[PDB]
């Protein structure tokens, strides 16, 4: 009888995917790690070489965590002391090595302390972030120019976004952006001078006397959010005037009468960069297009040039206002957004003119655009078979719209279904990804003619080990309601028998633009429970999730906490429905937003589960960031949404949490979701004499990630599931 | 058939003790608070007037909290608005009524948010702290005199105590002495502005969008500790023109060579006074006696009055140096002190006279000193049969100390073996208070003849009521150690049988001078557990507890989570070895000191426990506070006791909690024991791989006290408890 997949297996991985990532360095040649050492591929013939030995930093006498190559290959950055903050950012220590020279630079180092370095686009000029101020180096081992000095721990933000701005807007640390050549350093600068700070405890390590307090300026829903201003410096004219004039482009006038965001940055060409603006009420964005004026040293945007993006029915964008992707002259560009249907497409835009032309269309979307040559635009949708859920590379022909290539769905149908891409340089080439419904396949072809070149990483070696291995299957499938298709996956047991009951764990997440049910392989916690306790782990695509167009996106608009809500226990009646589930043993738990669902399910009375898992949820909006938070749920304000935001709460639930079992879990360093939040939670159960389970776990974060936290917090929710369903 | 002692009924208070607190205003009546009604009680007959009717205050507006009425009798201090902060500190609203005028006082009022208030100990003069400075008043209606001006939030405080004054000192908030007719007003002043502060969140209601942060001076273990200064001011010669003057008394030179404490203030006369100093090595005090010289208007403290107390075994004092009582001349006093067999005896000193005479000898020791008269000295021991956990009240003839005479061990020896006593102003009457083993009673005695005048409560209605239900029993017994006898008590179920085995429960605390083994009656969560869930509740009084010498209260002496933990293993192995206890079923629980006992038995890989529970328990020594922590561990510097300041912490025992069943439970707006230190246990646990139940209690401090969270941590272990021991 052969073995299972078991908890320990999940928490040692024991059963290890392999993966094959890669650095593209030009047009025809990538990076990639073998052994500790670096090689150089040669992406038409395969054939590679020693880009630098293994044994290099023996004796560098530190740990290096990551590197990166200047684009001129002439140098590479050394990343070391890698201490890890928010999502995105982190600091660490930096050193240079010439690869020539093949000395490493003693002298003009960069600083310790150092929260971001980047090369420039081309050669190998380099600007960095320390003390919240920029820095440029022309030269690797030449002192450094500095660009600002306003700079101002917690206050003032040169160049790196502030805690919001990281985690709701731009997805990244960074806020620099260099020109393509090089030439100028575009910039953000986040005031934050009255942005409320949250303000928790930090026990450290055992030997810490006096608990720290950690204070990070966050603004919650309604509070003053932080103020942004954006420069561009010529970073060309560094070594020949005492201190280089930043050059600022204000906001455009519908976006001053307000608080508002710089949500997107994007150069064009050489001396033409595009803002996109959205105000705090985020249904109303601006993109301005400026070009250099090499007379007055100025950048001007014509308003001719201006393009309005809004949304009557929800926010801009799926998180945010898709980025646009400019053809070579700068004078036209593609972007993503939804047409009159409400499904996202691309848009065809000349940079003066208001109206665009839709090149692509149907009842599916278009999730990103991914290259872009003068003869052929490159994305990725889920047109494929009406699968939401699958993810497939498509060419079309700039010439001729009506000529549409999938270059990836008849790959290997039954093994691929989920893709995304990497190009090289000049998208001459392209790794594709495949990551399942089967075991992830790696690929390289040539774009001139689409042939596939060579596999990279099949998995071989793991599919060999799961063959002893009672591996559990997944089923995707849809329901009907209303007249409306909504999907969901199912983790089944092995040897699965209809005509048996099978106790019900619903995996919930369900925040907007969603989507649990796809085509992706994973080994994870369902699996275990699905392969060693027999336990049918599922998930719902209800109204809010992603993907399928904004009528079903946009469903929860200003009244998160509804829908998204109850349909997860419509989910779960219907799953009943299908008579394989063990009605006296459904479950349902959920991380996060998922965590704020579980437990809005959980109080509210529909008697459908049993008990139920909490992971840092939110608990009340108010609590939760002003950007993400107000795109939803607009203003917490009797003039525009407060009603609903004190009628979403779960702590209003309390009393109803007397009918089920509820663990409730939260890290205390948890500088995303609050841990104010769960205690909250935990008061007005309390206060309501209700009893339930609870675990913190000291000094973890919103991810709960730390290796012992990992095995700990999932080892304790096995107790909890199994001992709910009876299970030994 | 009849019911038995519930969950519920301890947690509603169903069977309520019934209590008669009274309060001496001469040497003839008291005060005494029934149906909201003050009256006046003549102690020779019983017979009584109304004081002060329950409508008087019909139309007051405010909840009053509590009343004071002056020494005269003539006004009444009126307490609302009453707003709880730390053990024994408050702040409130007063008013005053005038008895005489049957009037309420409207002018030069007491100021909102008052720190403490105090009558003059005659007539009617008043002293409050307010803003951290002392106010006087020499009548109610009229302006107060600023007596300090250096008051200052969290750094000075004049009139009242820091944290740690408040919690490990004085045991009240109060640092105000008046002299003993009013004249003179003695008050010290401390200085925090040096001491580190403990920070930890507050959420307060779900209505708080940001967590607030609460600091709190607080010196842990080795930190900068508060300087302290002793003042004396004459309010006879207080001038509305210019501000007080107030005469400092320093502290001997012993004492100002390094960090000291003042632990004492004691009135001796009229213009005498006498002050206990510590150094910060707890093993050294000092008594300065000192006299009012009226020709300078300074005060002196003769050396040859000065009095020297020291321990070469562990600390001074129980929990400090033992106050002074002075004869009615002042000129000689006694005091309980180690005698050299190491147990607590009267000393009898003269004020300029190096040596005092031990007035009681024996091995049992003297509680506390009650009342003195030019004949007698009155006091509670526990010399009666031998039992250190009885107190029972003596008289000792002062003339022929041979004279020692029992007064309360007779009066109900099978419902009467644990007695405390209240005194009338000169002695001329005396309440005796008993509550164990039977139910509380009540009496009144007058001292001339010690005649047993009448029961003023009897608790008849309770016993009445206990009738119909199934109450358990409570074994007093010991056992040996080492040719030692240490006391244990068992809550016994109702029809105890020796022939089966009841799984056992041991309920600890065990700190320094601590005692859990005694007479007393007691209605708590043990007598559920024992009555209703039929479990053993067992106690034991091992090494470093008290009232039995300080052989066996020193033996932890800078050795803490050593003695009196292998005790608490080694009452448990002898009680698993008799016939009526399960040894498959044995817990541990404790809180406080007792949760870091009850982790130590836990981690110590005893096997004997199967789970045990730790509310709010300490588990590094650092992390505590200061004076109570170096008073029994020294300080934590390699010089002196760092190395078992380190090894003995829980921490360091998270490998052997594997084989057992751990609740951990703590506050998170825990003042006293910080949630650090639960914080750390978690981790450690969490680093090594253990899995356990916790539980946190938002915003309930070292009390965990507040309706709701008693009921719902009580609920809590309840289930944990039976759980472990698969009751039903
Ligand atoms: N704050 C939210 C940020 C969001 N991002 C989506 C886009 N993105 C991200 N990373 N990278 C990208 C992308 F590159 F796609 F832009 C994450 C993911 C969910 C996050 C979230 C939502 C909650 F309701 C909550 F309670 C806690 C929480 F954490
Ligand atoms: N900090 C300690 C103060 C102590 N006092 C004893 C004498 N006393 C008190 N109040 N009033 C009086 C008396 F009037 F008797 F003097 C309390 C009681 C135990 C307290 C204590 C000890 C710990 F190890 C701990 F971890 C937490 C804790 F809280
Ligand atoms: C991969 O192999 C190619 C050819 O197979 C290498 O190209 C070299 O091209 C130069 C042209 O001046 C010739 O002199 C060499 O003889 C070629 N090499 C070989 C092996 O024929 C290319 O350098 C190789 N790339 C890597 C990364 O190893
Ligand atoms: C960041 O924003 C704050 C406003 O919140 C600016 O501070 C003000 O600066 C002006 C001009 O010096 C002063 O008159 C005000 O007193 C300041 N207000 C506050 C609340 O501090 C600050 O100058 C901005 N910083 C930058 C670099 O733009
Ligand atoms: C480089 O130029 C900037 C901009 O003019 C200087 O920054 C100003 O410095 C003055 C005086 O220190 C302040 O009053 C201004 O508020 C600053 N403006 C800004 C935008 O920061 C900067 O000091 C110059 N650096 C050097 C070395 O001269
Ligand atoms: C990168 O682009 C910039 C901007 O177009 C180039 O700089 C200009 O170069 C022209 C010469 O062709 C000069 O007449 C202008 O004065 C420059 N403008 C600015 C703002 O510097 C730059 O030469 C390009 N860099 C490279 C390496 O080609
Ligand atoms: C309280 O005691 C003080 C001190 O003994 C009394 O004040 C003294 O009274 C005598 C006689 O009237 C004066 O000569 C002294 O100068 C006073 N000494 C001081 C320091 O004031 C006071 O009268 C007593 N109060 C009461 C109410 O009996
Ligand atoms: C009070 O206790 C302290 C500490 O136990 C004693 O001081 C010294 O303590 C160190 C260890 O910390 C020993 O090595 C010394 O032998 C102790 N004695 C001296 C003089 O330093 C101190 O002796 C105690 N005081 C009394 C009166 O017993
Ligand atoms: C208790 O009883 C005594 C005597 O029965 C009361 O009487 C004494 O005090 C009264 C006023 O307080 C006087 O009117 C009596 O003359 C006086 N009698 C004696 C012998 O002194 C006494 O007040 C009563 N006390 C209370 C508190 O009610
Ligand atoms: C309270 O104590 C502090 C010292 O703990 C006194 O101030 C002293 O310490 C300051 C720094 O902590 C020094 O800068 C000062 O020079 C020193 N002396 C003075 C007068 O500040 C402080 O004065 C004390 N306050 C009172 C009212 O006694
Ligand atoms: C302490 O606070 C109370 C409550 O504010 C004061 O009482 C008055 O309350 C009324 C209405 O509640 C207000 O109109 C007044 O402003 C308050 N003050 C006065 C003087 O009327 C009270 O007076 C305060 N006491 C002191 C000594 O400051
Ligand atoms: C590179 O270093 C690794 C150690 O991580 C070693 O095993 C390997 O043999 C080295 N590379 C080669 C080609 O030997
Ligand atoms: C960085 O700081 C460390 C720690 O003091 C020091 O050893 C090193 O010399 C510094 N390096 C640089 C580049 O500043
Ligand atoms: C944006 O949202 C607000 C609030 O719902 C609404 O009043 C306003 O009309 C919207 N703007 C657009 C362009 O739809
Ligand atoms: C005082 O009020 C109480 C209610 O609080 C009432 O029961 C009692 O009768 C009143 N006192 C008197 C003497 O009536
Ligand atoms: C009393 O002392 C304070 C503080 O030193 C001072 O401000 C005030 O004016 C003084 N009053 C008189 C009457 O001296
Ligand atoms: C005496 O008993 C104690 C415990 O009561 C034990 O620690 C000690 O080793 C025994 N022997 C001696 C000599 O103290
Ligand atoms: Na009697």
């Amino acid at each position: 009888t052969r073995k299972t997949y078991t908890l320990t297996d999940y928490l040692k991985n024991t059963y290890r995917l392999k993966l094959y990532s890669l650095r593209w360095i030009s047009d025809h040649e990538y990076l990639y790690k073998q052994e500790n050492n670096i090689l150089v591929f040669n992406a038409e013939y395969g054939n590679s070489s020693v880009f630098l030995e293994n044994s290099t930093f023996d004796e560098f006498g530190h740990s290096i965590n990551d590197y990166s190559i200047s684009p001129d290959g002439q140098f590479i950055l050394l990343e070391y002391n890698y201490v890890k903050q928010w999502r995105h950012s982190y600091t660490a220590s930096y050193d240079i090595y010439d690869l020539n020279k093949r000395q490493l630079i003693t002298e003009e180092r960069i600083p310790n302390n150092t929260q971001w370095v980047t090369w420039s686009p081309v050669g190998h000029k380099l600007a960095y972030v320390w003390n919240n101020d920029i820095y440029v180096k022309i030269e690797p081992n030449l002192p450094s120019y500095r660009i600002t000095w306003t700079g101002k721990e917690d206050i003032i933000y040169n160049g790196i976004t502030d805690w919001v701005y990281e985690e709701e807007v731009f997805s990244a640390y960074s806020a620099l952006w260099w020109s393509p050549n090089g030439t100028f350093l575009a910039y953000a600068q986040f005031n934050d001078t009255e942005v409320p700070l949250i303000e928790y405890s930090f026990y450290s390590d055992e030997s810490l006397q006096y608990p720290k307090t950690v204070r990070v300026p966050y603004p919650k829903a309604g509070a003053v959010n932080p103020t942004v201003k954006f420069f561009v410096v010529n970073t060309d004219s560094l070594s020949s005037v005492t201190n280089a004039t930043s050059i600022q482009i204000t906001a455009p006038a519908s976006m001053l009468i307000g608080d508002h965001y710089l949500c997107d940055v994007t150069w064009a060409t050489q001396e033409r960069i595009s803002l996109q603006w959205l105000r705090r009420i985020q249904n109303y964005s601006v993109m301005d297009i400026c070009d250099y004026d090499e007379s007055s040293g100025r950048w001007n945007c014509l308003v001719a040039r201006q393009h309005i993006e809004m949304s009557t029915t929800g926010w801009v964008g799926r998180f945010r206002p898709s980025e646009p992707h400019f053809t070579l002259d700068g004078n036209s560009f593609y972007k993503i957004i939804s047409n009159e249907e409400g499904y996202r497409h691309i848009c065809y835009f000349q940079i003066d003119k208001k109206d665009c032309t839709f090149i692509t269309k149907g009842t599916w979307e278009v999730i990103g655009i991914e290259a872009l040559t003068s003869d052929y635009l490159y994305y990725i949708s889920n047109e494929y078979k009406g699968m939401p859920g699958g993810r497939n590379l498509y060419k079309i022909q700039l010439s001729d719209y009506t000529k549409v290539t999938c270059l990836s769905c008849e790959l290997n149908p039954e093994r691929c279904q989920y893709y995304s891409v990497s190009f090289s340089k000049e998208a001459k080439y392209y790794q594709l990804r495949c990551s399942g419904p089967g075991l992830p396949l790696y690929t390289l072809h040539s774009s001139v003619n689409d042939k596939g070149l060579r596999v990279l990483e099949d998995n071989s070696a793991l599919d060999k080990m799961l063959q002893n291995v009672q591996m559990p299957s997944k089923k995707l499938d849809f329901i009907i309601l209303n007249e409306t298709k909504f999907w969901y996956q199912m983790i089944l047991p092995p040897h699965f028998d209809k005509s048996k009951k099978y106790p019900l764990l619903l995996d919930v997440y369900a925040g907007p633009c969603s989507q649990k049910a796809d085509t992706v392989f994973r080994l994870n916690w369902a699996t275990y429970l699905a392969s060693t306790e027999n336990i049918i782990v599922a998930s719902f695509d209800g109204r809010g999730s992603g993907y399928q167009g904004d009528k079903i996106m946009h469903a929860i608009n200003r009244r998160l906490g509804t829908f998204e809500v109850e349909d997860q226990i419509e989910a779960a009646r219907q799953f009943s429905k299908m008579g394989f589930v063990d009605n006296k043993r459904i479950a349902i738990w959920g991380w996060s937003y998922g965590g704020y669902v579980t437990s809005m399910v959980l109080g509210s009375g529909s008697g459908v589960f049993k008990c139920g898992i909490a992971v840092a949820p939110v608990s009340r909006w108010e609590y939760y960031d002003s950007v993400y938070t107000e795109r939803y749920m607009g203003l917490p304000t009797p003039e525009d949404n407060l009603d609903h935001y004190r009628n979403s709460t779960v702590m209003s639930r309390a009393e109803n949490f007397k009918q089920v079992e509820y663990l409730l879990i939260h890290g205390t360093a948890d500088d995303n979701v609050h841990f104010q939040q769960s205690a909250q939670i935990s008061k007005a159960l309390v206060d309501v004499g209700v009893d339930f389970q609870a675990m913190w776990y000291t000094d973890e974060d919103h991810g709960i990630a730390s290796s012992t936290a990992h095995q700990h917090i999932y080892t304790h929710m096995s107790h909890f599931i199994k001992q709910c369903f009876s299970l030994p």
